[PDB]
């Protein structure tokens, strides 16, 4: 079996929200819908991840500190996939059943959420980016950030990442060129990934929760522990 149809067979289904559209919509309902569907989508990422090649002979630790930098990339990319793919980029498509369109775009705080997830969907409809292309281009995601003092096993892990960076060289050939236009369209995708860096950056900066949430998270003397309490390495093809 070749690596990517093995990285098809891994891909997650993809979920539904559990939104009901016999509401009228508003940003509470759906933001509210939307933490618990990122959750989800998270422990979905986790799953994916365990099961990629040469990324699951990593010490757990660092499995879980390349997830930990990198999730909320692969969900943005993947929504970026999903919506490119079932609307040609017009919407965003959170889940079949929760889908952003023009009037949803309109509600409070939307769109200026929104339009950062919207460009990778364009971005993708742009480069006319393959199946192929796209599940060797997640994958690179995955490896695109690193702790400042390296990995327990940084030597394993530039091997993997160059693997998929092979693999994704491999479905660009695959897809078409002469020459010249597999280094461009190398160049245009390895550009893209370098700018989910951007993309996740505006997205971190959203609101992760409420006071009225976290006091029902946790037990006072923790959160109380945390107060008292008061580096990442972005991985770029280019500067
Ligand atoms: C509209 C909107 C919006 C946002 O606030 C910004 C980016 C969204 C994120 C992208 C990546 C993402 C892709 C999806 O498929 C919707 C799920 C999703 C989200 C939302 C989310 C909510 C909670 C978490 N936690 C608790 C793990 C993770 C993701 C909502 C995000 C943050």
């Amino acid at each position: 079996p070749t690596l990517v149809s093995l990285l098809e067979v891994i891909e997650p289904e993809v979920l539904y929200a559990g939104y009901d559209s016999s509401v009228p919509d508003s940003t509470w309902r759906i933001m509210t819908t939307l933490n618990m569907l990122g959750g989800r989508q998270v422990i979905a990422a986790v799953k994916w991840a365990k099961a990629i090649p040469g990324f699951r002979n990593l010490h757990l630790d660092d499995q879980m500190t390349l997830l930990q930098y990198s999730w909320m990339s692969l969900m943005a990319f993947a929504l970026g996939w999903r919506s490119y793919r079932q609307s040609s980029a017009n919407l965003l498509c959170f889940a079949p059943d929760l889908i952003i369109n023009e009037q949803r775009m309109t509600l409070p705080d939307m769109y200026d959420q929104c339009k950062h997830m919207l460009y990778v969907s364009s971005e993708l409809h742009r480069l006319q980016v393959s199946y192929e292309e796209y599940l060797c281009m997640k994958t690179l995601l995955l490896l695109s950030s690193v702790p400042k003092d390296g990995l327990k096993s940084q030597e394993l892990f530039d091997e993997i990442r160059m693997t998929y960076i092979k693999e994704l060289g491999k479905a660009i050939v695959k897809r078409e060129g002469n020459s010249s236009q597999n280094w461009q369209r190398f160049y245009q995708l390895t550009k893209l990934l370098d700018s989910m860096h951007e993309v996740v950056e505006n997205l971190l900066n959203y609101c992760f929760q409420t006071f009225l949430d976290k006091t029902m998270s946790i037990e006072f003397p923790e959160m109380l522990a945390e107060i008292i309490t008061n580096n990442i390495k972005k991985l770029l093809f280019h500067q």
